[PDB]
Protein backbone atom coordinates (compact mmCIF):
# COMPACT_ATOMS: atom_id res chain seq x y z
CA UNK A 1 0.00 0.00 0.00
CA UNK A 2 0.80 3.44 0.08
CA UNK A 3 4.04 4.75 2.75
CA UNK A 4 2.28 6.16 6.21
CA UNK A 5 4.07 9.17 7.46
CA UNK A 6 3.34 11.45 10.25
CA UNK A 7 3.84 15.13 10.35
CA UNK A 8 5.97 15.96 13.22
CA UNK A 9 8.57 18.65 15.22
CA UNK A 10 11.77 17.62 17.13
CA UNK A 11 13.27 18.94 19.99
CA UNK A 12 16.68 18.41 20.95
CA UNK A 13 17.12 17.25 24.55
CA UNK A 14 18.47 20.66 25.62
CA UNK A 15 14.70 21.97 24.28
CA UNK A 16 16.71 23.98 21.15
CA UNK A 17 14.28 23.80 18.34
CA UNK A 18 15.08 23.42 14.69
CA UNK A 19 15.04 25.65 11.56
CA UNK A 20 16.25 26.25 8.24
CA UNK A 21 19.92 27.62 7.52
CA UNK A 22 19.92 28.31 4.00
CA UNK A 23 18.11 26.07 1.95
CA UNK A 24 20.27 22.73 2.19
CA UNK A 25 20.92 23.33 6.65
CA UNK A 26 19.14 22.80 9.63
CA UNK A 27 20.11 24.65 12.70
CA UNK A 28 18.96 24.29 16.11
CA UNK A 29 18.45 27.57 18.22
CA UNK A 30 16.55 28.20 21.55
CA UNK A 31 12.78 29.40 20.51
CA UNK A 32 9.37 29.97 22.23
CA UNK A 33 6.40 32.05 21.44
CA UNK A 34 5.58 33.89 17.93
CA UNK A 35 9.53 33.13 16.50
CA UNK A 36 8.00 28.91 16.89
CA UNK A 37 6.29 28.83 13.27
CA UNK A 38 9.86 29.37 12.19
CA UNK A 39 10.31 25.66 13.35
CA UNK A 40 10.73 22.79 10.65
CA UNK A 41 7.62 20.12 10.32
CA UNK A 42 9.12 16.89 9.41
CA UNK A 43 6.97 14.36 7.70
CA UNK A 44 7.87 11.01 9.01
CA UNK A 45 8.37 8.03 6.88
CA UNK A 46 8.15 4.96 7.98
CA UNK A 47 10.07 2.49 5.46
CA UNK A 48 11.73 -0.68 4.87
CA UNK A 49 14.15 -1.81 6.86
CA UNK A 50 15.71 -3.80 9.68
CA UNK A 51 13.36 -3.47 12.75
CA UNK A 52 12.81 -4.24 16.57
CA UNK A 53 10.61 -2.94 19.23
CA UNK A 54 13.14 0.03 19.95
CA UNK A 55 14.32 0.20 16.54
CA UNK A 56 12.13 1.71 14.06
CA UNK A 57 13.50 2.69 10.68
CA UNK A 58 12.04 6.36 9.02
CA UNK A 59 12.81 8.70 6.63
CA UNK A 60 12.54 12.23 7.66
CA UNK A 61 10.92 14.31 4.61
CA UNK A 62 10.55 18.26 5.08
CA UNK A 63 6.87 18.67 5.30
CA UNK A 64 5.25 19.43 1.53
CA UNK A 65 8.90 19.88 0.17
CA UNK A 66 10.75 17.61 -2.17
CA UNK A 67 13.72 17.36 0.46
CA UNK A 68 14.71 14.76 2.86
CA UNK A 69 17.51 14.55 5.36
CA UNK A 70 20.20 11.86 3.98
CA UNK A 71 23.80 10.29 4.83
CA UNK A 72 26.23 10.42 2.19
CA UNK A 73 30.63 10.82 2.81
CA UNK A 74 31.50 14.15 1.72
CA UNK A 75 35.04 14.52 1.69
CA UNK A 76 35.61 11.24 2.87
CA UNK A 77 33.33 11.86 6.33
CA UNK A 78 29.72 10.45 7.06
CA UNK A 79 27.52 13.53 6.72
CA UNK A 80 24.00 14.96 6.96
CA UNK A 81 22.51 16.40 4.31
CA UNK A 82 19.27 17.85 2.85
CA UNK A 83 18.92 16.20 -0.24
CA UNK A 84 16.28 17.30 -3.41
CA UNK A 85 14.15 14.32 -5.10
CA UNK A 86 11.91 14.08 -7.45
CA UNK A 87 8.52 14.91 -6.30
CA UNK A 88 6.39 12.48 -8.72
CA UNK A 89 8.17 9.04 -6.53
CA UNK A 90 8.27 9.94 -2.76
CA UNK A 91 7.71 9.41 -0.28
CA UNK A 92 7.80 5.64 -0.76
CA UNK A 93 8.09 2.55 1.50
CA UNK A 94 11.45 1.09 -0.27
CA UNK A 95 13.64 4.45 0.58
CA UNK A 96 17.31 3.86 -0.81
CA UNK A 97 19.30 3.34 2.76
CA UNK A 98 21.46 7.01 2.71
CA UNK A 99 17.70 8.47 3.79
CA UNK A 100 16.70 6.31 6.50
CA UNK A 101 17.38 6.47 10.33
CA UNK A 102 16.96 4.29 12.63
CA UNK A 103 14.29 5.80 15.50
CA UNK A 104 15.29 4.36 19.03
CA UNK A 105 12.88 4.64 22.21
CA UNK A 106 15.84 5.19 24.95
CA UNK A 107 14.59 6.70 28.34
CA UNK A 108 11.86 8.50 27.27
CA UNK A 109 13.98 10.18 24.38
CA UNK A 110 14.70 9.69 20.73
CA UNK A 111 17.88 9.18 19.08
CA UNK A 112 18.13 9.13 15.33
CA UNK A 113 21.03 6.62 13.83
CA UNK A 114 22.29 6.43 10.21
CA UNK A 115 20.71 2.99 8.76
CA UNK A 116 23.61 3.92 6.27
CA UNK A 117 26.31 4.87 8.71
CA UNK A 118 26.51 2.19 12.04
CA UNK A 119 26.83 4.41 15.49
CA UNK A 120 26.57 7.76 13.49
CA UNK A 121 23.59 10.42 14.96
CA UNK A 122 21.42 13.05 14.14
CA UNK A 123 24.03 15.91 16.21
CA UNK A 124 23.08 19.41 17.79
CA UNK A 125 25.63 21.46 18.92
CA UNK A 126 25.24 23.57 22.92
CA UNK A 127 25.84 26.57 21.21
CA UNK A 128 22.60 28.34 19.77
CA UNK A 129 22.26 28.77 16.04
CA UNK A 130 24.50 25.68 14.85
CA UNK A 131 23.96 23.42 12.25
CA UNK A 132 22.51 19.97 12.59
CA UNK A 133 24.83 17.44 11.81
CA UNK A 134 25.88 13.83 11.91
CA UNK A 135 27.70 12.95 14.95
CA UNK A 136 30.35 9.90 15.71
CA UNK A 137 29.76 10.21 19.21
CA UNK A 138 26.38 9.53 21.16
CA UNK A 139 28.42 9.72 24.28
CA UNK A 140 29.00 13.44 25.76
CA UNK A 141 29.93 17.20 24.54
CA UNK A 142 26.99 17.28 21.52
CA UNK A 143 23.49 16.49 21.81
CA UNK A 144 21.89 13.12 20.46
CA UNK A 145 18.42 13.06 22.00
CA UNK A 146 15.34 14.10 21.04
CA UNK A 147 11.33 14.65 22.28
CA UNK A 148 8.66 14.54 19.45
CA UNK A 149 5.66 17.20 18.93
CA UNK A 150 2.89 15.28 16.49
CA UNK A 151 1.64 17.86 14.80
CA UNK A 152 -1.93 18.20 12.78
O1 LIG B 1 7.08 9.53 20.07
C1 LIG B 1 7.92 8.65 20.24
N1 LIG B 1 8.01 7.47 19.47
C2 LIG B 1 7.21 7.18 18.36
C3 LIG B 1 7.21 8.12 17.31
C4 LIG B 1 6.50 7.83 16.14
C5 LIG B 1 5.81 6.63 16.02
C6 LIG B 1 5.81 5.72 17.08
C7 LIG B 1 6.51 5.99 18.25
N2 LIG B 1 8.88 8.67 21.26
C8 LIG B 1 9.08 9.73 22.16
C9 LIG B 1 9.33 9.49 23.50
C10 LIG B 1 9.57 10.58 24.32
C11 LIG B 1 9.57 11.85 23.78
N3 LIG B 1 9.34 12.11 22.48
C12 LIG B 1 9.09 11.06 21.69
Amino acid sequence: APVRSLNCTLRDSQQKSLVMSGPYELKALHLQGQDMEQQVVFSMSFVQGEESNDKIPVALGLKEKNLYLSCVLKDDKPTLQLESVDPKNYPKKKMEKRFVFNKIEINNKLEFESAQFPNWYISTSQAENMPVFLGGTKGGQDITDFTMQFVS
